[PDB]
């Protein structure tokens, strides 16, 4: 007595490098929280600030004892390049702010696909380089909804 | 030698008000626990109960000193407002029962998003105001998985 | 050395009225799940039941602080006004059986796009009206597939 | 015992470059949302704004490193290149607006067919230029449907 | 005060046999993407490849509880039967190439109506049999536009 | 340096009324799928059954916020006027068989272009009005080739 | 045992020229909709708009990497131009009303098989050059039926 | 209150045989689309490629379970038989240049009514026979209007 | 320098009355298909039946809302009243067969120019009444051509 | 074996100049439909218009790079000299009434054989010149039959 | 003041057997990760493994105490039965390599469709059946985009 269920799907990468990534690491989800104008309403400042991690596994030194990272993503302004402007369904989301997101070293990294980030040690096996995610505002911001997206590229 | 990674996705919102939420700690997720009809069997009957909790962070008290919440989801019934109804797969769940929520008052609140909870005290910065979550029966109960959603909307 | 690559197609609305609908949240998908007849085989049976979700965005509460809705699709009978009815490929789906959808009030609305929802109470901003999907049988069912579709009206 | 089907239709192309696409990723559909004249009623409003993503696979840098693209499409104005008119059956749509995209530099592109964008960075294997639209008016809009449709020329 | 619209044109077939198609999963429509001549350039070269689905639905395994489809369309050649040509508007589309399908065994299943493929095995009521397609060259292509179409006949 | 292409043909039309169709909703079509007369072999059996749907866009509720259709088509019989005839090449088709459409009452409808419909409710702007496509029976069926046509007119 | 079938009619053309048009794209057919003089009966009135599409395929740019189009059909008026009219059995269509055509450049078009259009870029391969269509009244305008034809010349 | 139409004037054949023809599919017309001298310029080029098709219904494989297709028409030379000459009215067509079709196995079929093609598999009730239309040069072309003409002969 | 061209030849009619019909709709050209004595064979077969249409535009209901057809034509005998004759060069056509052709309400119409069809109901402007065309075998048949007319007259 | 067939009668012209015509195009026959004094009963009245066409081949831009039409044929009136009159057999055809045709231009065409047309743009090879044809009333008509014919002379 | 939303698409399945499956669990998705041919470049090498989850719910033992599963879904070889290939767009995903899925039992499962899996015990109400994917190669591998998917066949 056998039956129908549906339909399963699979995915994944394969990558010729010294690292492997678990691309739900990087599929990783965040909920940065919930944000004021009251802090966050000015041309520089920065709201407080949420952390964000990467794992890589099984990973060989001899092919690169080191690795960075490069994004990219709809930045706002050729001015702020390092900020990620936010992707919510239109008339929604909010208006003279963006995304800013933290090195190992604290640095706005660019939104480019080739400003590849610190060179991080790389141990065998498996590793974790932290980010740290927080609004970089551009004026006075509206209250609205607050969402994004950003493609993660790595050097090895 | 550089390598494509993925995708990542950042979350939250901008909200211009006293204090603001860490909205993981209202897309804080709960186990109950597993449940009985033994006890749970009776229009009216009251499972043993659970702590909920909430966070927020760096609050001003001069915007609001204070703060409440009002609650929508799918209730059961018209004489059973302040039930939340289950959201599961189908043919999955239990029937002749709901969940219940309790204020800090110990308070059935209703799921319409206006019935605002008691009015919280706010200090500066940081406050919790922790809700107790349990089942509140509508009959003899079927034996089945249980699995809810609530809206958390807020009064400053 | 420029390339041909091929057709992008946007879609959305533009209507003048309080909150802004996220159409992806009315054009969101559910897989209610694999149901038996060994439970729906009764006119008024009704399965375990699954949640569904709305969104609206940047909601000025002056023109309107509440909201509802309306469905219409196509229905079963006149005397099953608010079942909804299955729209799969012929010689297919099941029979005798149909579709509830159940408002924050635990109530089955009807397919005519009139019968107005619950006046949800709205913010500013943004909100979230979920309903509850299930099956509510009209008799003894057909073992078929199952797969629906119901239009989105609503009120301001 | 055999029996008739019916006919499949495949598609795709041969293109002799860098990159390689996933014309389902430029064939990609979007659902922006449902957009007011509350906001969108001014000569030079934007409403709040969406993501749009692009896929390439199995890329060699050494062909070509870089890439860009230029969209065409019917504009509306001469003053308004940037803009991007709607597509919908005649008397539906709205009117008085428009649709912009914006590069990852968060640039209003041309619809010519020649205005090549940034040049992104191209790793080996799998990248990804997410754009994100968002509504240009032309003053106060009509409340009408919303529908477009713009051409994805790229340069290796 | 009535109007006139205008023609709505039904499809579909009766045919009397164990299984029912979804004929919209036959006259389902790929787009396999866009591909170069940089790996296709081979008399044997097969392109990465792309999944294809089929649908059946309300089946009785009585009648036949197996399966297996033949294809026919316009092959390229004798020595290539199991190859489909490209059909587009003369003077555009590639040369020196086809596509290949795939089996559920990754079988290169022959053009002429009665190759059938594996006996698949039915369930009652619905299943799927996917095949994926991929290119198969015949030598250094053309970069040209790629558009194809087979018909699909079944076995039960 | 010129040359000729060809010839367009642009369709359409004019009707002063409430709403205003897309034209492609009504010249929309269908694939029911492939049908067996294993259970369409009754005077008075139907098949399992697929849906259909209407588009009205920028629609002025102060003419008529209300609508309904009637429809003609070549009927089979005296004793079936709510059933359509099949309209394909002849010693092909089907026999002893047709089809039914459902109103969004799951309502059989006259082929005469009077019976108008059940009254929709119009809101203002854009509407749907899904039916149900179906085969009813009348008595054992030919296994023939399904393929059909039928006239839309309106209320208001 | 052979019998008779009938008669095969071909069709194309053979031009010396830059690209080669998929004369299909140029015979392509549309279908605007049902339109209304509830806004459509204006001397000047513009309703909502449809977009038409081109089709180009292999092309080389070195012969001409530019193209454009003219337009001629019957007009209505020397003082509208880049207007046409309409072609229906007589007695039945509108009056006091025609089409509009426009350009990538969103331009009223002559009618005049001169009048070529914005220089278009063109790639290597395959193009697209896409218009959109609508109605441009001439004065309060009949209700009729609606259907036009204009010829397709062309500029490299 | 009768008035006069005109005249009707239906047509068809009536043939003893397995399958029956779908009449249309043969008095099918094609556009294989606009062509350039810059390929076709060859004694022996070969233009890309456009499909066609056929249609049978309601056949009995007991009288012939197989079939093919001689075709005959106005060729060009006993030297190249398979090769179909044009028909348009005098000094506009092309010259040095003819038409191609090409059987489900690629084939260049002859123009005598007795070149029977290969013997295609048939089903039970509907099946369909595949070709390939293109240009196939005899030398240097002319820029010509391109129209044919060939008659459909079966085997069962 | 003038030259001279030939010869024009329009058509048409001027009638007083309700609706006004696209003569071309008449003067409708129909190919039912190939046809086999295998089936209408018999004194009183059915073949499968094929669609056909009518046209009229610009109607007013006021002079008359409804409408209906005789027809005339040769028929074969004065107890095959409902059956039209067939009409092609002598010794070619078939024999023990004719055509009929069914109403909307799929009935046997009459040929004598007085057998007025069902009450159409019209609206204003456009309609349409499509027949369905079928061979009525009157015995065993000749495999002949089959070739007819009728003429088309009309109540309102 | 030979036998007796009958008589052929080819036809055509040959004239010096620069494009040449597919005298069918001339010859070409069009059904304007049949139309009503319920408005075509004024003096000046045009009932709704449907086009016509004309087709040139293989034409010398630089012979003539232009072209026009004048016709000639039985007018009516010395004032109403733009407008055809009928050519039926004697007390058929209706009266008070005649026909007029549209250039490109959307002009009354004089019926003088000198009165040349606008001066169309001739490309290289094929054209085509479109006129639009329509009834011009010459008081209240008689319900009539309408036939005409008129005479194409031509510039270059 | 009610607006238009837009269209809601429920899905599911009624099928009479022991259990009833959460068809989301079955339309999970997985992330294996991204993976390296610098392990993965061998006939027979698994790359390390990542799990994959089974939900079912509300079941009856006295149907079947028991479960099972088969897959189907497009392997690669005859002799690689257990190994499932991947479906992406073309000439983007990766080669000489597949995936595996490991049954409780870390059995290596064929894609029939019959090779049903162990038998799970199953308790009353609701249960898991978990799976574990890895990759299978089927030597040096390439570089490539993976991804996948496979049919979910159950025994009860």
């Amino acid at each position: 007595t056998t039956v129908n269920g549906g339909t399963v799907h699979f995915k994944g990468e394969v990558v010729n490098a010294a690292c492997a990534v678990d691309a739900g690491s990087v599929d990783q989800t965040v909920q940065l929280g919930q944000v004021r104008t009251a802090s966050l309403a000015q041309e520089g400042a920065t709201s407080s600030a949420v952390g964000f991690n990467i794992q890589l596994n099984d990973c060989d030194t001899n092919v690169a004892s080191k690795a960075a990272v490069a994004f990219l993503g709809t930045a706002i302004d050729a001015g702020h390049t390092n900020v990620l402007a936010l992707q919510s369904s239109a008339a929604g989301s909010a208006t003279n702010v963006g995304v800013q997101i933290l090195d190992r070293t604290g640095a706005a990294l660019t939104l480019d696909g080739a400003t590849f980030s610190s060179e991080t040690t790389l141990n065998n096996g498996t590793n974790t380089i932290p980010f740290q995610a927080r609004y970089f505002a551009t004026g006075a911001a509206t209250p609205g909804a607050a969402n994004a997206d950003a493609t993660f590229k790595v050097q090895y």
